[PDB]
C-alpha cells in the first residue's frame, strides 16, 4: 500500500536528480568542444542535451510500469503520490524543475488527458523563492580601483579557455574605448562590473555574461569569445545594450551552453539584463526547454483569465496545410496541421511533423523559431470566436474532440507571433524597407549556410521581430542544401518537354517573385543579387558538404572591432 506510492515518488524524483545530472554533465563539455574547435560535436552537443530530458522521462515510466503496471493507470493511486512527492520538495535546490518532471511523467502515464490542478504541478505548490543568499556566488565582482585595462586584464586572464590569445592588450583596449564612448570619462570610474562565472557557450562562440554597473543604473555587458582560423582567441565586439542583449539571448538563436548546477539561480541573476524576456524565456535561454514549456502554460493561463479577448485567427494569409490562432493581446500562435491540404500540397502530416522536429533540434541560426509542442491542449469554448470555431470544425475536426463547455486539441504548436513579412513590407517605407529587405536578404542567406533551404521563400512565410527581425517560419516547406539540385536556365512557361525534376531549384525564378513589386527590387538588385545566381547557392552548398560551418554573429557586422575599430 503505502510503501508502494512511497517507491514511486521517489523513484521519480530520483529520475530528475538523474536527468539533470546528465544534463549538466553534457553541458560541462561546451568548453572542450569549443577549445578543440571541434565544430560538428558542439552541433551533436545541441541534439543530445535536447533528448535527455524525454530520454528519462521514458526510463522512469517504464520502471513506474514493472513497478506496478496495475495501479500507474489510477487516478486515486497517483493523487498519493503526488501527496508524497510534494513533501520531498521542501528540500530540493531544483523543486521547479522537479516539479515539471513530474508533470512529465504524469502526461505519460495518462497520455496527456485530464490534467487537473489537483493531479498535477500544472501551477508549482511551492512558495516563490525571491532569493536569500545562493549557496556558492554564480558571479564575481570587479572593481576599478586601477580598471580597466588592469581590471580587464584581470578578468581575461580568468577564463579557463586553454588557448593562446591573438593580442589580448589589443582587444582590451577596443572593450575600453567602447565603454569611454558610452560611458564619458568620468562614469566610467564610477562604473564597476559583475561577470558570472560561466561562460554561455554556442556555435563558434564562448560568451562572458556580466552586468555593467553605471551610476545612470546597472547595465548589460557582454564579449563574444571568438576563435581565429588557427586557434587564437580573441573578442568580437562588446554590447552594453539591452536591445543588443535581447538579440543574443534571442527566441530564434539556439540555446547557450551554460554550466547551471542551480537554474533558478541563474535565471533571475539574469531578469537584470535583458529584462524583457518573460522567466519561461530566460529558462529557454539557459537550456531548460522543457522547464520552460511549464512556465509558458503558466504565463498563458495568467493571461487567459485576465483578458476579455477572444481566440481569432492569426492576421495575415491562409496557409495550404497549417491552421494557425491567437489571442488578440498574447505574443504568441497556435499552429495546427489541417486535416487536409490544399490540392497543390502533396506531403504528409507526418513529414509536416517531422519538419518542425528538424528544426528543433537544429542549428536555428537565429533565423528560425523556437516552438512547443502541445498534446491535448484544452480550450474553452466561451473563448474560441464563433469565425474560428467552425474553422477548426471545418479544418481540423479530427483534431478536436468536444467535452461539452471545452475542446480538445490533440496536436499544435506555440510560437513568438510577428508580423508576417509580407505585411510589413507593405507598411513600412524608405530606409525602415531598406532595413527589411536587407535584413531578409540575410535571413535567406544564413539559413543557406546552416544546411537549410527554404522551401517557399515568399514573404508571406517569415516573421517580423519587436526588433525588426526577419525570421523564417514555414517548416514544411524547408529541405537540407544538401539536397537540393541548383539550376542555371529556368524552365519556359508561356504563362513539358523541358524536364525538371523533384530538388530541382532556379534562383532566376526568384527574380520574379523577390522582385515583383517596384518598391523592392530594386533593393534586392542592390543588396541581394547573389541569391539568383545558381554559382551562388553552389558554392555554399560545396562548403557544407566540405564540412563547412559559417560563422553567425548575434549582432550588427558593423559592431564588430575588427570594423569600426580599423
Ligand atoms: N510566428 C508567427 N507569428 C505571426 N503570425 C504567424 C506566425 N506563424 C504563422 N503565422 C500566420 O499564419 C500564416 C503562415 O501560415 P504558414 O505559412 O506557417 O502555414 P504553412 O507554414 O504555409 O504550411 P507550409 O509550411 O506547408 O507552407 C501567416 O499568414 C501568418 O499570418
Ligand atoms: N496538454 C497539455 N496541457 C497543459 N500543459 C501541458 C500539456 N502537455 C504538457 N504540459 C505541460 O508541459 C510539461 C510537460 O511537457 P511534456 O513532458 O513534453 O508533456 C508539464 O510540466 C505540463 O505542465
Ligand atoms: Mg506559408
Amino acid at each position: 500500500p503505502r510503501g508502494l506510492e512511497l517507491l514511486i515518488a521517489q523513484t521519480i524524483l530520483q529520475g530528475f536528480d538523474a536527468q539533470y545530472g546528465r544534463f549538466l554533465e553534457v553541458t560541462s563539455g561546451a568548453q572542450q568542444r569549443f577549445e578543440q574547435a571541434d565544430w560538428h560535436a558542439v552541433q551533436q552537443a545541441m541534439k543530445n542535451r535536447i533528448h535527455l530530458y524525454d530520454h528519462h522521462v521514458g526510463l522512469v515510466v517504464e520502471q513506474l510500469r514493472c513497478i506496478t503496471n496495475g495501479q500507474s493507470t489510477d487516478a486515486e493511486f497517483l493523487l498519493r503520490v503526488k501527496e508524497h512527492y510534494t513533501r520531498l520538495l521542501p528540500d530540493y535546490p531544483r523543486f521547479e524543475i522537479a516539479e515539471s518532471f513530474f508533470n512529465s511523467v504524469y502526461c505519460r502515464l495518462f497520455d496527456h488527458r485530464s490534467l487537473t490542478p489537483e493531479r498535477l504541478f500544472i501551477f508549482s505548490s511551492q512558495p516563490e523563492r525571491r532569493f536569500r543568499t545562493i549557496p556558492r556566488p554564480l558571479a564575481k565582482d570587479f572593481h576599478p580601483d586601477h580598471g580597466w585595462e588592469s581590471l580587464l586584464m584581470r578578468v581575461i586572464s580568468d577564463l579557463p579557455l586553454r588557448l593562446h590569445w591573438q593580442n589580448k592588450s589589443r582587444d582590451i583596449h577596443y572593450i575600453i574605448r567602447h565603454l569611454t564612448e558610452t560611458l564619458g570619462p568620468e562614469n566610467l570610474s564610477k562604473s564597476h562590473l559583475q561577470v558570472a562565472n560561466e561562460l554561455f557557450y554556442r556555435n563558434k562562440a564562448a560568451w562572458l555574461v556580466g552586468k555593467l554597473i553605471t551610476p545612470s543604473g546597472t547595465l548589460p555587458f557582454l564579449l563574444p569569445i571568438h576563435q581565429t582560423d588557427d586557434g587564437e582567441l580573441f573578442i568580437d565586439t562588446c554590447l552594453t545594450t539591452t536591445a543588443e542583449a535581447s538579440i543574443v539571448f534571442g527566441f530564434a538563436r539556439s540555446y547557450f551552453m551554460v554550466y547551471a548546477p542551480l537554474p533558478a539561480a541563474l535565471v533571475e541573476w539574469l531578469r537584470e539584463i535583458l529584462p524583457g524576456k518573460t522567466t519561461a524565456e530566460l529558462y529557454m535561454a539557459i537550456g531548460c526547454q522543457k522547464h520552460a514549456k511549464t512556465e509558458s502554460y503558466r504565463e498563458y493561463l495568467v493571461y487567459l483569465q485576465g483578458c476579455n479577448e477572444q481566440f481569432i485567427e492569426a492576421p495575415g494569409i491562409r496557409g495550404m496545410v497549417m491552421l494557425v490562432f491567437t489571442l488578440p493581446g498574447f505574443d504568441r500562435v497556435f499552429k495546427v496541421i489541417k486535416d487536409k491540404f490544399a490540392p497543390q500540397k502533396e506531403m504528409s502530416a507526418a513529414h509536416v511533423r517531422a519538419c518542425y522536429q528538424l528544426v528543433k533540434e537544429h542549428d536555428r541560426v537565429g533565423r528560425m523559431a523556437d516552438t512547443q509542442e502541445f498534446e491535448n491542449f484544452v480550450l474553452e469554448k466561451r473563448h474560441i470566436s464563433p469565425a474560428l470555431m467552425e474553422l477548426l470544425l471545418q479544418e481540423a475536426a479530427e483534431k478536436i474532440t468536444d467535452l461539452g463547455e471545452q475542446i480538445v486539441i490533440r496536436h499544435l504548436y506555440i510560437e513568438r507571433r510577428m508580423v508576417p513579412l509580407n505585411i510589413w513590407l507593405e507598411q513600412v517605407e524608405g530606409q525602415q524597407l531598406r532595413d527589411a529587405i536587407e535584413e531578409y536578404g540575410n535571413a535567406i542567406r544564413q539559413l543557406a549556410a546552416a544546411n537549410i533551404f527554404p522551401g517557399d521563400m515568399l514573404f508571406k512565410n517569415f516573421g517580423v521581430t519587436r526588433h525588426g527581425r526577419v525570421v523564417f517560419y514555414d517548416y514544411d516547406e524547408i529541405c537540407y542544401m544538401t539536397e537540393v539540385n541548383f539550376r542555371d536556365i529556368p524552365p519556359p512557361r508561356y504563362p513539358p518537354w523541358y524536364s525538371v525534376s523533384p530538388g530541382d531549384v532556379f534562383p532566376e525564378e526568384f527574380r520574379h517573385w523577390l522582385c515583383a513589386d517596384p518598391r523592392i527590387g530594386p533593393l534586392f538588385e542592390e543588396m541581394h543579387a547573389d541569391l539568383f545566381r545558381a554559382d551562388y547557392w553552389r558554392a555554399l552548398q560545396n562548403r557544407i558538404r566540405e564540412g563547412h560551418v559559417e560563422d553567425v554573429y548575434a549582432y550588427r557586422r558593423r559592431q564588430r572591432f575588427s570594423v569600426r575599430y580599423g
